[PDB]
């Protein structure tokens, strides 16, 4: 049929499309304001909400009618989203074009490779997931310099939108699970089977993981935007604080592959719980390390490592608990937690800071959420593997 590393390249393409989506708004704040900063950020808020919710229908549709159709619809929708975002005049115009259309298309791109790629790597599920999610830490390294080039803004929307449409159409074009029979390899039994979606959705462990995903995502999104202002409040220059926090991008991208590889070799739960614990420690430690370039860098690298790991390790966990046949539907549901979090978290962090005027409230709230997540992730072990009596009774 085809070499099983191609779905990795596909997930990389799709997720890199998605990372470009996530990166664009940051470069658009100054150009758009040139023609309120909060008023712009509402478009990114809608983008995060629509993306995170639409993974759910994208996952159900991928499981029902295959991932090719969904990734390609998402590519057309996101391409239209960006290209129409270029021909805008109002704020509501941007909300619609970028927040809704683009978020819809991007979510439909994002989910199906995460579900599909591991099916090709039953030997390396987490690493395959990682390739399907690693593009989201690559948007900067590809788009950023060229973005600055073309700005020095409508052109960035139009041209990047075309490029993303093409990458998503290619990534979806060649994307599909392995054929039903053969799995890519190199007295009566007791036949088990993967969980159905209705069975997993009704499982309590699913909702404990859901809660842990919400906590981790919410903490990261509530503080990440504040790291550099923490540094400037401690006496650093804007440029020095900014340099320091920028290392976070490197660690956020690398963790998606590295954690996947690591938990493939040794297992998920304790490493994942360790990453959560370390994130909790970082939310507290910033008050001691955050006032110097080297210290603020260490905190940024740790936070990024932990945060990014979430997006390989939650699907890897979900895959371990319930199996791969319904991974589109199960992970589509579960990601809606990061959907709600990306909607509301950044706003909450800003509001707590303003309320007290200080970074104690958001950082300690985020440390509490990561503590809850540590407990949930560490104590939650996989559920009973299901018994397939309706197949078991075929053996004479
Ligand atoms: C934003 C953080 C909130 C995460 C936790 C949300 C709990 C929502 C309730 O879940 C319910 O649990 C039952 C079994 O436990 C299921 O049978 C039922 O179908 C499901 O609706
Ligand atoms: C900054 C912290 C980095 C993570 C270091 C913790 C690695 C955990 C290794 O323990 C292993 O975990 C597996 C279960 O998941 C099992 O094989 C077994 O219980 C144990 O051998
Ligand atoms: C002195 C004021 C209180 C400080 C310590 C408690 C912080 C309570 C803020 O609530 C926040 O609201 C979000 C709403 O979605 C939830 O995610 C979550 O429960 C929590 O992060
Ligand atoms: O990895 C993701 O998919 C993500 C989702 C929502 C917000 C930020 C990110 S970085
Ligand atoms: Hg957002
Ligand atoms: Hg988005
Ligand atoms: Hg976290
Ligand atoms: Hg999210
Ligand atoms: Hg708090
Ligand atoms: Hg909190
Ligand atoms: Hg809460």
């Amino acid at each position: 049929t085809m070499p099983r590393w191609v779905p990795l390249l596909l997930g990389l393409l799709g997720s890199t499309t998605c990372g470009m989506l996530l990166y664009a708004w940051s470069v658009f704040i100054k150009p758009l304001n040139a023609e309120s900063r909060a008023e712009i950020a509402m478009a990114f808020a809608i983008c995060c909400l629509i993306f995170g919710l639409m993974t759910f229908p994208a996952g159900r549709l991928s499981d029902k009618m295959g991932p090719r159709k969904v990734v390609m619809t998402g590519g057309v929708l996101l391409a239209i989203g960006f290209i129409l975002s270029g021909f805008i005049q109002s704020k509501y115009q941007l909300y619609i074009t970028y927040g809704v259309i683009a978020g819809f298309g991007g979510g439909m791109i994002y989910l199906p490779p995460i579900a599909t790629a591991p099916k090709w790597w039953p030997d390396r599920r987490a690493l395959a997931t990682g390739f399907a999610v690693v593009g989201l830490g690559l948007g900067s390294f590809l788009m950023g310099p060229l973005a600055t080039y073309i700005i020095e803004w409508r052109y960035v929307f139009w041209y990047c939108g075309v490029a993303m449409g093409i990458m998503a159409l290619i990534a979806g074009a060649f994307l599909e699970p392995p054929p039903a029979g053969w799995k890519p390899a190199g007295a009566a039994p007791k036949v088990t089977r993967d969980w159905t979606y209705e069975e997993a959705k009704g499982d309590t462990k699913f909702w404990l993981l859901y809660l842990a995903y919400f906590c981790g995502s919410f903490a990261g999104l509530m503080v990440i935007g504040h790291l550099a202002g923490f540094g400037r409040d401690a006496g650093l220059t804007a440029m020095a604080a900014a340099g320091a926090v920028s290392s976070l991008a490197f660690s956020n991208a690398a963790t998606r592959i590295l954690s996947g590889w690591f938990v493939d070799k040794i297992g998920i739960r304790v490493y994942f719980a360790a990453l959560f614990a370390l994130q909790t420690a970082a939310m507290i430690a910033i008050f001691q390390l955050g006032g110097s370039v080297v210290g603020l860098s260490i905190v940024a690298i740790v936070i990024g490592w932990n945060y990014g790991a979430m997006f390989t390790l939650f699907p890897a966990t979900c895959l371990q608990f319930y199996g791969p046949t319904a991974q589109g539907s199960n992970y589509g549901l579960l990601f809606t937690a990061c959907g709600l979090a990306g909607f509301a978290g950044p706003w909450v962090g800003g509001w707590l800071k303003d309320t007290t005027g200080t970074y104690y409230l958001p950082f300690l709230c985020a440390a509490a959420l990561c503590a809850l997540g540590t407990a949930i992730v560490f104590m939650t072990k996989p559920p009973e593997k299901k018994h397939a009596l309706e197949l078991e009774v075929l053996f004479q």
